[PDB]
């Protein structure tokens, strides 16, 4: 089997992408944020504290003839911004772009933090990191991809995120029309639960390429590119008037600037992120100070190849017995 679904930016900045997901019988369609940096499929629901729902579409398990309460199971997650959600668990039929998994754990939120409440366009998350990170207790659950894998024509999914435009998530096949040249594959470590790999270096603009190993994760659920302070300083040094602002929370630059591209290595191959991808707009409405899309990972503890990086590529998440990652230009 295979599936194919369009993923759509939630706003003009590409702050996140949402993909429609069918849950239950009759289908309930929710717009989920596909997240290769976590492993829980959690949704706004009929159980969510009413004051914490502000425009989201909710999953109502009582209206699904295939929903079953996973007795005694609970879940609780928090992320690096200090956002969180928690609740109980149903199993139900979940379909993505024509690919159906029966018996998928659907984590129904009883509580969500303010950041999620305020994002009316995101109805939940669909995790695609390794199932070792799933938070359900006392019986850990498998991700959608893990449940689908053995049914897929090939044990892969691909992320083809657009820049200010829709893109695609495919399951079970590689669309050879969606990229240019070749896919370069690189090794993955699953030890932290993530699609963790090592970039071979970087370049700023038309600058010479620096060969250096940069370990990080391929994370569709993180907006920006978080890299070591040395690398990030070298980038912003090529932007007149750019500075790191502790009051704003990172590197800012004059909105009148033209940003240089950023290149990262994949083996002997190179992926170029155009400068426009690195512009995240005014720090506040009407400001002439713009927020940068490349930021330091120094307080995080891991480097994160988020959407700013991934949207410059066609990315293969290869879930074979030894997983790997593939990158192609497009
Ligand atoms: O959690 C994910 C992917 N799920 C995102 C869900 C989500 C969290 N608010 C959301 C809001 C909307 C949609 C999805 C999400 N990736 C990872 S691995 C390590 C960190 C981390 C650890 C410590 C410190 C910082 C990052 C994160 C992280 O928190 N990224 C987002 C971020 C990146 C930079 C700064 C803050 C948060």
């Amino acid at each position: 089997s295979t599936g194919s679904a369009t993923t759509t930016p939630i706003d003009s900045l590409d702050d996140a992408y949402i993909t429609p997901v069918q849950i239950g019988t009759p289908a309930q369609t929710l717009n989920l944020d596909f997240d290769t940096g976590s492993s829980d499929l959690w949704v706004f629901s009929s159980e969510t504290t009413a004051s914490e729902v502000d425009g989201q579409t909710i999953y109502t398990p009582s209206k699904s003839t295939t929903a079953k309460l996973l007795s005694g199971a609970t879940w609780s997650i928090s992320y690096g911004d200090g956002s969180s959600s928690s609740g109980d668990v149903y199993t139900d039929t979940v379909s993505v772009g024509g690919l159906t998994v029966t018996g998928q754990a659907v984590e129904s939120a009883k509580k969500v933090s303010s950041s999620f409440t305020e994002d009316s366009t995101i109805d939940g998350l669909l995790g695609l990191a390794f199932s070792t990170l799933n938070t359900v207790s006392p019986t850990q659950q498998k991700t959608f991809f893990d449940n689908a894998k053995a049914s897929l024509d090939s044990p892969v999914f691909t992320a083809d995120l657009g820049y200010h435009a829709p893109g695609t998530y495919n399951f079970g096949f590689i669309d050879t029309t969606a990229y240019t040249g070749s896919i370069t594959y690189t090794a993955v470590s699953t030890k932290q639960g993530f699609w963790e790999w090592t970039s071979t270096g970087y370049a700023v603009g038309s600058g010479t390429f620096k060969s250096t190993s940069i370990d990080g994760i391929a994370d569709t659920g993180t907006t920006l590119l978080y890299l070591p302070a040395t690398v990030v300083s070298a980038y912003w040094a090529q932007v007149s008037g750019a500075k790191s602002s502790s009051s704003v929370g990172g590197y800012v630059f004059p909105c009148s600037a033209t940003l240089p591209s950023f290149t990262f290595g994949v083996g002997s191959a190179r992926i170029v992120i155009p400068g426009d991808y690195i512009d995240f707009g005014p720090i506040s409405t009407g400001s002439s100070s713009c927020f940068g899309g490349i930021q330091s990972s120094a307080g995080i503890g891991i480097n994160i190849f988020g959407d700013v990086a991934l949207k410059a590529a066609f990315v293969v998440f290869n879930g074979a017995t030894t997983p790997t990652l593939g990158f192609a230009s497009k």
